[PDB]
């Protein structure tokens, strides 16, 4: 028996390494579970579309072409079936062109100014294959979709002859106070972290970086005594959105004082330094540190290989 708690702010992927544990161990999610998860990818790209277009309306971005304009009109005439698990090619086509029109280009790459689905682009680039007839999720669509959590959810899985239960939590702030709930009996807890969050905001609060948040949660979780003999695992996640994203917006937005190079290898470094130095008792408590892409299978799967053998080795 070994109880696994995953904690971490609002998005920072827990609930997707949930879905790799089904896929690894579970042997993925089949016909009918995709199925269900057919109005959570539409509802998705819906509304990440729409939340460009809000963006423009409030950041005076004029769409490329005119004749979009009228797509937009249509777009909400058109947008309530997809939150029924039906997609029209003539909703297929107007999203189509919204997505390709220059103006909301424009607008997507300044998703940093407001709150938008880290899916979105993964969604509405693979417009063609979800919008066909009988479409059904594949394992990456249930993977990308984003549900946020409330409450908590309990799995189970076997692993290397051991009973792991596996327990997520909400992360925004209307969901911390229950945290405590979770406490009791943790072998693990596998703290997950948004690399690609030092430049957004809170969706709960526009005047927090969402970096220096999950920074005082990392702070409150790694220092607290009840999880001393807790194994501390460190998820570095959205690796690959940090990969892209450290290309073009500076690291100084989140810490000023970094002074080095706008590449993957010098920043993941640098913000690994941040969270692990706010460990108060390095030379008793080590925090095993990973860099993750959770809705990368693979990536997942041998990453948590090496977990699950720490936490044998430690804890068994
Ligand atoms: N590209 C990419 N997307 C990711 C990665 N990890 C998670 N996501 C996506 O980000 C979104 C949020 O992840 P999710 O697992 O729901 O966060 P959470 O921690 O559970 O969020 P919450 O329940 O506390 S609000 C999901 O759409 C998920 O597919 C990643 O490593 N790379
Ligand atoms: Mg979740």
């Amino acid at each position: 028996e070994v109880k696994l708690l995953l904690l971490g702010a609002g998005e920072s992927g827990k609930s997707t390494i949930v879905k790799q544990m089904k896929i690894i161990h579970e042997a993925g999610y089949s016909e009918e579970e995709c199925k269900q998860y057919k109005a959570v990818v539409y509802s998705n790209t819906i509304q990440s579309i729409i939340a460009i277009i809000r963006a423009m309306g409030r950041l005076k971005i004029d769409f490329g072409d005119a004749a979009r304009a009228d797509d937009a009109r249509q777009l909400f005439v058109l947008a309530g079936a997809a939150e029924e698990g039906f997609m029209t090619a003539e909703l297929a086509g107007v999203i189509k062109r919204l997505w390709k029109d220059s103006g909301v280009q424009a607008c997507f790459n300044r998703s940093r100014e407001y709150q938008l689905n880290d899916s979105a682009a993964y969604y509405l680039n693979d417009l063609d294959r979800i919008a066909q007839p009988n479409y059904i999720p594949t394992q990456q669509d249930v993977l990308r979709t984003r549900v946020k959590t409330t409450g908590i959810v309990e799995t189970h899985f076997t692993f290397k002859d051991l009973h792991f239960k596996m327990f997520d939590v909400g992360g925004q702030r209307s969901e911390r106070k229950k945290w405590i709930h979770c406490f009791e009996g943790v072998t693990a807890i596998i703290f997950c972290v948004a690399l690609s969050d030092y430049d957004l905001v809170l969706a709960e609060d526009e005047e927090m970086n969402r970096m220096h948040e999950s920074m005082k949660l990392f702070d409150s979780i790694c220092n607290n005594k009840w999880f001393t003999d807790t194994s501390i695992i460190l998820f570095l996640n959205k690796k690959d959105l940090f990969e892209e994203k450290i290309k073009k917006s500076p690291l100084t937005i989140c810490y000023p004082e970094y002074a080095g190079s706008n590449t993957y290898e010098e920043a993941a470094a640098y913000i690994q330094c941040q969270f692990e130095d706010l460990n108060k008792r390095k030379d008793t408590k080590e925090i095993y540190t990973h860099f993750t892409c959770a809705t990368d299978t693979k990536n997942v799967q041998f990453v948590c290989d090496a977990v699950t053998d720490v936490i044998i080795k430690n804890n068994l």
